């Protein structure tokens, strides 16, 4: 509703950069601190993981450098990356091409 997350997917692997960005928009009426954090341990580096941004439709960008690939044989969760600010949280899922 008063702030949003793109893009609503992360691509790694095959044809794609080993770097993806988040633009994460701010629209509440008040500047707003975020974390953004993995759903997965040691999967992704995301930086900067916590910086203020403006209202009124401000953004920050945010880099996700992918550090190994999912193991869904293994049994990890299907990952995502996770926005979290105000009260509220927006995921976005990571898919890795093979």
């Amino acid at each position: 509703q008063n702030w949003c997350v793109q893009p609503g997917l992360l691509e790694f692997g095959v044809g794609c950069s080993p770097l993806a960005t988040l633009s994460v928009t701010n629209s509440f009426c008040s500047r707003q601190l975020i974390e953004v954090t993995c759903n997965v341990p040691d999967l992704v580096r995301i930086s900067p993981s916590e910086c203020y941004v403006s209202p009124d439709g401000g953004h920050a960008e945010i880099d996700v450098r992918l550090l190994r690939s999912p193991r869904q044989d293994l049994l990890e969760r299907e990952p995502l990356i996770v926005v979290s600010m105000e009260n509220e949280r927006i995921s976005v899922p990571i898919s890795f091409k093979f």
